[PDB]
This record gives structure tokens, C-alpha cells and sequence, in this order.
């Protein structure tokens, strides 16, 4: 059997009709399913613990995540190997704390209150990635470190600089903060990770197998930025936001790293290295996506491969074939380099 | 008044004995402090909220975090502007989950072990700096961006490449995260903020009139990794493990930078690129740690500086003089940048 923990913020203000309106259908349909558990709700929080045959469970999760009266939905725990119910005798018990008045239960309720407080902000803080093996089933802590071919994704603002030097310090970070939503909301859906950020730039990663997928993700960025320029409000900093990005492929250390307290899930490997010297030479290149040509080779979409130069650095002492996509997007983006060399009197204007 | 709400963990099995013996004499020592609240113990996990007086607070906070029953002590919440008392009649009522049976308490104790459980994952991978803010009564989502003056610093293995060429993928974690467990507890101890790891590199940073406590924790960290090496059992590759360091000075950005769901509370700014770059130039200054004029005139005490170079990189187009500080333990290190450049057959051999 699996068993799935998780919990949810209320989307509006739910009445008492509606509460039991949830537990009333939720038990019924639980039933049915021969699912058993408990929910539980306090002060706009629900709590879900939920237990039965795998496909039964996940196709009950999969509506539980599209209904629209909750949101924030968040998996805390998913058992796959459960032999032996926690709540055998209850299809779908509801409990809510609000109207709950017992003597332990007030010093219980609040400790709840604060616990879940306190997770939503480290949530935050949090690698998406931790949160997807979490709700695979496995414990991301006794993961252990894996050699594993990646596609490597390295992106960072043209002329950041100019915007530090220019704005002041909140519209800073609210341009960096764009640029970073942009960046992940893309990568995430084409099935990347964003592993870290460091100064402007974003690192991410996508399967090995994934290089159409980088690719494509690097070109939808380039046009979603594209859009955030054109549509931003007369003077706005966006207008001259650009990206500079770079892709490679290599074997990597997958794993936990970091120190005793703080770790990271993450990547560690020669083509980080290589991604990132590559994304550096966008602008002396004049190109806003730049790639080796083992992500070129690697790709089994028939792009517009254009061969750009070939380059070292390192180290390892071997020369780069280096390519690009010519297409209408790349090639304003790529202008947009140009653009922005000279941005200062632009910005200093907003 | 204040109220400070926190989870710990047994250090060991505690009978009933000691348990009610922990309730008896909290509930007698708060009495006489007027401090109320409540403190539950679930599956060897220890809640607690404490309320009255800060001062009286702060006294009985401090004993706890020395009590040597219980350990990772963590502080969820700490309200510093309370009015109104949330258990007015109670010292310290204490409450045993363990010995609890109640109808709705079976699926309300499973919650709190659930969350307290998926709370000490997401810990592991939180930024110590994100506690901290929280334990001094402020919420870190509503920290607003400030520029501030920093000392950033910047450490990487010497010729990592190597480690990852030679070695199973298991060792190299061990070995990355053995180095930066050595300087996340050396920065921490000279008060600064250990804010991003990127590959085997470290990112942290001091406040700006405290480059004599930056230098010092070079300094130490250098003096630690020495200690390492010559303890590390024949043919580790702990044996071969050197650090670069360089550190910068300069006005940074610093609050929450990211995307929608993920955000680091950390530094941006020009300072972070100089101390990289400077970082980067120890293999070619044959110094294994390096700062800027501005660093060294920013300390007061009187280290041996060097006068090493003037350089340039950038960008914004004016030359650095860059600096060390002569003594035995930079000597030794600097000379292992030199081994280090040789280490493949030693490292091939473990
Ligand atoms: C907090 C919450 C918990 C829910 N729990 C369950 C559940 O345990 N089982 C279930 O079948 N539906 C549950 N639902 C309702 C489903 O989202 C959905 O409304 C219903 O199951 C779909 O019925 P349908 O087959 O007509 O589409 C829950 C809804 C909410 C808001
Ligand atoms: C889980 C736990 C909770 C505790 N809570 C309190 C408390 O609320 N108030 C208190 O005075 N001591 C509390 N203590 C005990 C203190 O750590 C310490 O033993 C005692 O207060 C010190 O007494 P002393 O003045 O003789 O040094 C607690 C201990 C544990 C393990």
C-alpha cells in the first residue's frame, strides 16, 4: 500500500458548509476506494493523511491537487511499502481544530499552527528538487552521490553591473528576481532543474538524454524575455533587460554537498566549468546562446546550427567547437548584447 | 513580553523518571520567573513555548540550550512585542504524548511527528543565516533588500579537478564536504555568514568592519586544513587537500534573491566577482590567500602584510593592489599550491 501525507493553505475563506460539504463527498468516495486516513483543518490549514492501493491513491491525489478550494498543496511524506493501515476504521474522518475547544488539544492546536508557519518559510528557502524526491517516496538525506550524465544550464544578465550601479537597491533586486522567475518557470516545465543561484546567474540541469529540451528551454527563455522588454511600462529597467546563456554535457557528481548544518542537492563537475566559460564568452562571441558541440551532437532535433569558433580554456588542455541557433530570436537577442553595452544614461533615467 | 517557541530532540532514551523530574523542576523555576506556557514531548522529540518577562526569558533559554537531555535545540518563533499571555494559569504544564491515548489525539500526534520530521529534512538545507534571523524575532520573508558594506570571502580546493578525475564519486563528496565543513565552522565561530557553496567552492562574507576577523578565519581555516593533512591516514586523499582564499571589500546588496519559490537570503554586488577573481589568482601568485588594499587598510591589527601585484581584471577598468600576509602557516600553504599541481598519481593510489 502507499501512504501520502501533505498539507494545503485554504484558497478563500471556507465555511462550515463547505468543510463538511469536503469531508461529506471525501468520505464517501474513500469508501469506495477502500482509502482510509484522517483530515484535518486549523485556522485555514489542512492536514491530509491518506492510505490504500497505490493507483487508488494517486488518482484521489491527482483530483485533491486540481481542486481549487486549497492551494499551496505541499507533500510531506509518500510511503510506497505500507503493509499494515494507521487508520483502518475510518474512510475519510474529519476533524477540525477551529471549532475544537478540548484541554490539550489548545497547547496541541497552536504547536500545529507554529510548526506549519514555520515549514512554509523554510519551503522557501528550499531547492524545488528536495520537495520532488520527497514526493517520489525517498528520504533526499540517505540519497547517496551518482556519477550522471547532465546537460549543464548557465544564464546571467547582460550588464548587471550597470543595474547596480544605476537603480536603487529594491528595484535591484526586483529586476534580478524577474529574471529568475522567468528563468525557472521555463526550465522547470521543458524538465530541468534550477540548482542554484549565484550573484545574477542561474545554474540548472537537465538528463543527459535532454539536450532538445535545453535547447528548447534556452530558446523559450530568450522569447519570454523578449516579451517582458517589449511589454514592460515606458522606462522601466526591464526594457533593457538581456540574458547571455550557456549549455554543456558531461559526466557530473550528483548528490548531498555542503557542509554539516547545510547542504545542498546539486551538481558538481567539470561541465558546470564548462557551461559557465562558455556563457562568459556570449558577449565576446555576439551570441546570446552559446553550446559545445557535444550538446550540439547530442540533440536529435534538426535545429539551425550555426558553427560560432573554436576556443579553449582550462586546464585539460583541449580546444572547443562552440555553436549557436540562428533564428529571428537569437538574432535579436543576440543585438541585444550590443544594446547593452550602453545602458547607463537608460537606467539612470528610470 | 516575549515568547520563544522551540523543538529539540532527546540526546538519549529519557524514562518517566526524568521526564516528570524535567516538568517538576521547569514548572517550579518558572513559577518564580511569572513565566507560563507549555511543553509536550512526542517519540523522543521535545515542543516547548515559554512566555513572560525577556530578560527572565532570555536566563531560562540560555539553561536550556545548555541542558545536555536534549540537543538540536531549534527556535521556530520568537515574538519579542507580547502583550497578552497565551497560558496564564500554567508555569509549566507539561504534557506527555508518549502516555497519551485520546480519540483525536492518535491522528494529531502522527501530524506532529510527520512535520516535526519533514521540518528537520528541510533544515539540512536551509541557510544557517535563515535561523538565526528567525531566532532574533524577525520574519525573513519580510526582510527588505539594504546595501550594506561587507567583507566577502572566497575559497576553493586546489587542482579539485584532479579529486574528481581520480577518485569514486563517493570519496569526492567526502572530501568536498570535509572542506567545507572545515570553513562553514571556522567563519561561523569568527562571526560570519557561510552564504553559498558553487562546485568546491565557498561563498561567505563579513561584516564590513571586520576584516581582522575575515583575515583570522583564513587564517585558521589554513591552519585547520594543515592539521587535516598531516592527521589523515596513509594514502587518504585528505593528505593532498589545499585551499585557495581570497577576500574583497565593498558596498553589496543583501536580502532575498530568487525566483517565486525559491529564494536565498544572501549578497550581491561588485565585491563578490572581485573576491572570485582574486581567489582565482592564487595559483598564479603562489600565495594561497589574497585580498585587496581595501581589506588590508580596513584591518586594525597588525598582520605581516605583502605587497604582492598590481592587477587588473573587469569591467570597470582600474588596477588592484593585491596583498597577503608572511608567516609560517601562508608560507606552508602557499607551497601546496605548488604539490598540488602534481597530486593524480598520489590520488590514483587511494
Ligand atoms: C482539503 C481537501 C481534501 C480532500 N480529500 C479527498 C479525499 O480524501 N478523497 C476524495 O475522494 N476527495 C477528496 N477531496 C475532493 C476532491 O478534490 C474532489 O472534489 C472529488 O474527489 C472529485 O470528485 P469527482 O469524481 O466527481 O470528480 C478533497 C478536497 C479537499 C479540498
Ligand atoms: C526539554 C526541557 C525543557 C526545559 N524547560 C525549562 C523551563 O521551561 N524552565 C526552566 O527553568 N528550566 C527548564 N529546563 C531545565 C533547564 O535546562 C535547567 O535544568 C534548569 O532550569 C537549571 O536550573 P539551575 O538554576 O539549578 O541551573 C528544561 C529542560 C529540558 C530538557
Amino acid at each position: 500500500m502507499k501512504r501520502l501525507t501533505y498539507i494545503s493553505k485554504f484558497s478563500r475563506p471556507l465555511s462550515g458548509d463547505e468543510i463538511e460539504a469536503i469531508g461529506r463527498i471525501s468520505s464517501q468516495k474513500n469508501q469506495q476506494a477502500n482509502v482510509t486516513g484522517v483530515l484535518l483543518c486549523l485556522d485555514g490549514i489542512f492536514f491530509q493523511i491518506l492510505e490504500g492501493e497505490a493507483e487508488k491513491i494517486d488518482r484521489i491525489y491527482e483530483r485533491i491537487l486540481a481542486d481549487e478550494r486549497h492551494t499551496d498543496i505541499l507533500c510531506l511524506k509518500s510511503e510506497v511499502e505500507v503493509q499494515e493501515r494507521m487508520f483502518p476504521d475510518w474512510s475519510m474522518q474529519t476533524i477540525n481544530l477551529d471549532e475544537n475547544t478540548d484541554f490539550l488539544i489548545r497547547p496541541i492546536k497552536v504547536l500545529l499552527q507554529t510548526l506549519t508557519e514555520s515549514h512554509r518559510i523554510l519551503e522557501k528557502y528550499t531547492q524545488p528538487s528536495i520537495f520532488k524526491i520527497i514526493s517520489q517516496g525517498t528520504n533526499p538525506l540517505n540519497i547517496r552521490p551518482k556519477a550522471v550524465e547532465k546537460i549543464v544550464f548557465f544564464s546571467d544578465i547582460v550588464s548587471f553591473s550597470t543595474f547596480a550601479e544605476k537603480l536603487p537597491v529594491e528595484e535591484v533586486v526586483s529586476v534580478v528576481n524577474s529574471y529568475f522567475s522567468v528563468c525557472t518557470a521555463i526550465i522547470t516545465r521543458q524538465g530541468g532543474e534550477v540548482t542554484k543561484f549565484i550573484g545574477d546567474c542561474v545554474m540548472a540541469y537537465f538528463d543527459g538524454d535532454c539536450a532538445d529540451q535545453a535547447i528548447q528551454a534556452s530558446l523559450d527563455i530568450l522569447m519570454e524575455l523578449e516579451i517582458l522588454r517589449n511589454s514592460a511600462p515606458e522606462g522601466s529597467p526591464l526594457r533593457v533587460l538581456y540574458s547571455g546563456i550557456g549549455l554543456a554535457k558531461g559526466k557530473v557528481i550528483e548528490g548531498n554537498i555542503g557542509s554539516e548544518l547545510k547542504r545542498d542537492y546539486t551538481i558538481l563537475g567539470d561541465a558546470v566549468n564548462v557551461a559557465a566559460r562558455l556563457e562568459a564568452l556570449t558577449r565576446q562571441l555576439s551570441q546570446a546562446l552559446v553550446f559545445s558541440s557535444e550538446v550540439k551532437n547530442s540533440a536529435t532535433k534538426s535545429w539551425n546550427f550555426i558553427w560560432l569558433t573554436d576556443s579553449e580554456l582550462k586546464g585539460k588542455s583541449e580546444s572547443i567547437d562552440i555553436y549557436s541557433i540562428d533564428n529571428e530570436m537569437t538574432r535579436k537577442s543576440s543585438g541585444g548584447l550590443e544594446i547593452a553595452r550602453n545602458i547607463g544614461h537608460y537606467l539612470e533615467r528610470v
